[PDB]
């Protein structure tokens, strides 16, 4: 089998992407944030504290004839951005772009933190990291991809995120029309449960490439590119007027400035992030100070190749027995 679904930016800055997902019978369609940095499929629901729901579409398991309580199961997650959610668990039929999994764990939120409430466009998350990170207790549950894998034509999914435009998540096949050149594959460590890999270096604009190992994660659920402070400083030093602002919480720059591209290495291959992808607009409405899309990972504890990086490439998440990651230009 295969599936193919369009993923759409939630706003004009590509702060996140939402993908429609069918849950239950008859189908209830929720717009989920596909997140290769986590491993829980959780949704706003009829069980979510009323005061914490503000415009989201909810899953109502009592209206699904295929929903079954996963008795005794609970879940609780906290994300790198400080947000969180928790609740109980049903199994139900879940379809993405034509691909159907029966008995998928659907984690129903009883509580969500304010940032989730405040984002009317995201109805939940669909985790695509390794199932070892799944938070369901007492019985850890598998991701949608893990459940689908054996049925897929090939045990892979791909992320083709757009810049200020829709893109595509495919399951079970590689669309050879969606990228230019060749796909370069690179080793993955699953030791932390992430799609963790090592970039071979970077360049700033037309500058010479610096060969240096940068271990990080391919994370569709993170907006920006978070890299070591040395790398980030070298980037912003090439932007007139850019500065790190402790009050804002990262690098800012005047929008009158031209942003250089940023290149990262995948083996001997190179992915070029155009300068415009690094512009996240005014820090507040009407401000001449713009927020940067490349920020320091110092004190996150891990480097994160988030949407800023991934949307410059066609990315293969290869879930073969030994997982790997593939990157192509597009």
């Amino acid at each position: 089998s295969t599936g193919s679904a369009t993923t759409t930016p939630i706003d004009s800055l590509d702060d996140a992407y939402i993908t429609p997902v069918q849950i239950g019978t008859p189908a209830q369609t929720l717009n989920l944030d596909f997140d290769t940095g986590s491993s829980d499929l959780w949704v706003f629901s009829s069980e979510t504290t009323a005061s914490e729901v503000d415009g989201q579409t909810i899953y109502t398991p009592s209206k699904s004839t295929t929903a079954k309580l996963l008795s005794g199961a609970t879940w609780s997650i906290s994300y790198g951005d400080g947000s969180s959610s928790s609740g109980d668990v049903y199994t139900d039929t879940v379809s993405v772009g034509g691909l159907t999994v029966t008995g998928q764990a659907v984690e129903s939120a009883k509580k969500v933190s304010s940032s989730f409430t405040e984002d009317s466009t995201i109805d939940g998350l669909l985790g695509l990291a390794f199932s070892t990170l799944n938070t369901v207790s007492p019985t850890q549950q598998k991701t949608f991809f893990d459940n689908a894998k054996a049925s897929l034509d090939s045990p892979v999914f791909t992320a083709d995120l757009g810049y200020h435009a829709p893109g595509t998540y495919n399951f079970g096949f590689i669309d050879t029309t969606a990228y230019t050149g060749s796909i370069t594959y690179t080793a993955v460590s699953t030791k932390q449960g992430f799609w963790e890999w090592t970039s071979t270096g970077y360049a700033v604009g037309s500058g010479t490439f610096k060969s240096t190992s940068i271990d990080g994660i391919a994370d569709t659920g993170t907006t920006l590119l978070y890299l070591p402070a040395t790398v980030v400083s070298a980037y912003w030093a090439q932007v007139s007027g850019a500065k790190s602002s402790s009050s804002v919480g990262g690098y800012v720059f005047p929008c009158s400035a031209t942003l250089p591209s940023f290149t990262f290495g995948v083996g001997s291959a190179r992915i070029v992030i155009p300068g415009d992808y690094i512009d996240f607009g005014p820090i507040s409405t009407g401000s001449s100070s713009c927020f940067g899309g490349i920020q320091s990972s110092a004190g996150i504890g891990i480097n994160i190749f988030g949407d800023v990086a991934l949307k410059a490439a066609f990315v293969v998440f290869n879930g073969a027995t030994t997982p790997t990651l593939g990157f192509a230009s597009k």
